[PDB]
């Protein structure tokens, strides 16, 4: 048993292994989408901009569990990274549609693995998701919802002015 | 008696009492507005900014109404501040055109307590109202009047496009 | 159903539109309290710029919550700002005896919300309480404590000479 | 007659020649107020800043009631300048109260002169008091009930510690 381990359920350090894969799946599939509206009949740069961005943020997400992993004295154990869902996302609508499902999946997983720790009274645990993830969902979230809802307001996906005006406005 | 009341009929620091809550009111209804196009269903960041900036002046309206009311000798008496008329604002469009509304009747308001003022022979209560409010109400009204105009003009409330390039180019 | 809206039960949001109500009447409180001191026939310039800065804040405390509300995809639902319990505040002391009355108050709203949020297993709820609102419940309540013992000390409120060089000394 | 004289009454003419000898009168006392504080038997060096300060601000409002009469094509007629109703002010809190006193006899003077300028539909000359006169009335008598207010409850004029803290306070 690692020296400096103490108070860390073995339930909690497999729970955080499957959330580091979930935050790796979470910026595979914002790096496909970024891709996507830089394809040449698509060819929205601030949308591809504003997902490999956000694809960034969660390879930084799985590594702040990779140090958590560590400080705890647990032991990292990775697994397969899948490809995303879908090659073709069909629009700027539907891409951010994806992302909001996306992001209450993996808030499900993060209050699942609060749960957890709740359960295994360990609140360093519970605090380091609470400060490092909840909130950061919350607000994700929330930005997804705002984004399409404006893109169904201004017409998407039929139209593609909408599209291109909010990449401009929004996105730009 | 106050020490300092000078020329301070009592009908106008009831007056000026009920202004007092009536523009604490228009800041309340400016607070309700700017958070309805925050929820994540309406999602215009610029008419909740607008209308919070609203608000805040509001606020200050009645703190130098307040001041007013110390300065000449009479007593603040503060009544409930109503909440708003409306929960749902229904659009960019409907907001404006409910602002605009309100400033007129906290307009005439103000001219009511005018009347009173010149009647009682005031010329300082008469030159704080046009000092500090009048011009500011019709500048206020004529804004709201051209907002109102070109959301109309842009076909508004029926195009959600609309409503979102004003927000970005009227009130970004 | 919000689009965004995920582990947030009825009955929290409810609460946190019960609490806003909370804040703002706080706010209504300060800011009557700060004009007392304005009167000419009581003079505390610091007192009242104290209250006045403590109204502002109560304001912000109510849209960090409104904006909560909508983040969650709760709805905002308003009521009247009741007018504060008092109208004369009779001294210095009884003012910051008010105040301290007020914030434990105010914190208890906030404990039994925080119950709630925890019987709902909503953690990023309780984080959202803990972070913004307890520790400033408990240092507020710590500094109006404070504020009592000196002037008890001084000998207000029958000196007016404590409470004006507590308002110097301390407030200034 | 002045070749700029226009909707200029005689007897407006007349009543800003008496205003000018008033302001010139009031610069007096505060004069002979200020050097009262300066006694070696009184010795109250800030009370003396404040009423000196205060006696150059009305040669300021005489000399633009001059400027004035010049512009509107009036004559300047000027009278013997009184000396001041006491040689001996008694204490800190007595001189206050005679300012406070002689302020609310000018304001008196410059509302019947708006009155007067009204009656004869003169709006140049009521916008000029109303400008320039009426609101530092205001201003200045709050700020005189504010002292006394403050003096007396700190237990002046008995108390001569009172009048020395005071004077370090909110005079220095
Ligand atoms: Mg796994
Ligand atoms: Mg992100
Ligand atoms: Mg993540
Ligand atoms: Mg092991
Ligand atoms: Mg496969
Ligand atoms: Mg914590
Ligand atoms: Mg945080
Ligand atoms: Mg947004
Ligand atoms: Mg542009
Ligand atoms: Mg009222
Ligand atoms: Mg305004
Ligand atoms: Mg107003
Ligand atoms: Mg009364
Ligand atoms: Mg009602
Ligand atoms: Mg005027
Ligand atoms: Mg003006
Ligand atoms: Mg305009
Ligand atoms: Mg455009
Ligand atoms: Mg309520
Ligand atoms: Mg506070
Ligand atoms: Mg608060
Ligand atoms: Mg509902
Ligand atoms: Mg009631
Ligand atoms: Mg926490
Ligand atoms: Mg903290
Ligand atoms: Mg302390
Ligand atoms: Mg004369
Ligand atoms: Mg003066
Ligand atoms: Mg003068
Ligand atoms: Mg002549
Ligand atoms: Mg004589
Ligand atoms: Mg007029
Ligand atoms: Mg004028
Ligand atoms: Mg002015
Ligand atoms: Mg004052």
């Amino acid at each position: 048993t690692s020296q400096v381990r103490q108070n860390y359920h073995q339930d909690s350090e497999a729970a955080i292994n499957r959330q580091i894969n979930l935050e790796l799946y979470a910026s595979y599939v914002y790096l496909s989408m970024s891709y996507y509206f830089d394809r040449d009949d698509v060819a929205l740069k601030n949308f591809a901009k504003y997902f490999l961005h956000q694809s960034h943020e969660e390879r930084e997400h799985a590594e702040k569990l990779m140090k958590l992993q560590n400080q705890r004295g647990g032991r990292i154990f990775l697994q397969d990274i899948k490809k995303p869902d879908c090659d073709d996302w069909e629009s700027g609508l539907n891409a951010m549609e994806c992302a909001l499902h996306l992001e209450k999946n993996v808030n499900q997983s993060l209050l699942e693995l609060h749960k957890l720790a709740t359960d295994k009274n360990d609140p360093h645990l519970c605090d380091f998701i609470e400060t490092h993830y909840l909130n950061q969902q919350v607000k994700a979230i929330k930005e997804l919802g705002d984004h399409v809802t404006n893109l169904r307001k201004m017409g998407a996906p039929e139209s593609g002015l909408a599209e291109y005006l909010f990449d401009k406005h929004t996105l730009g």
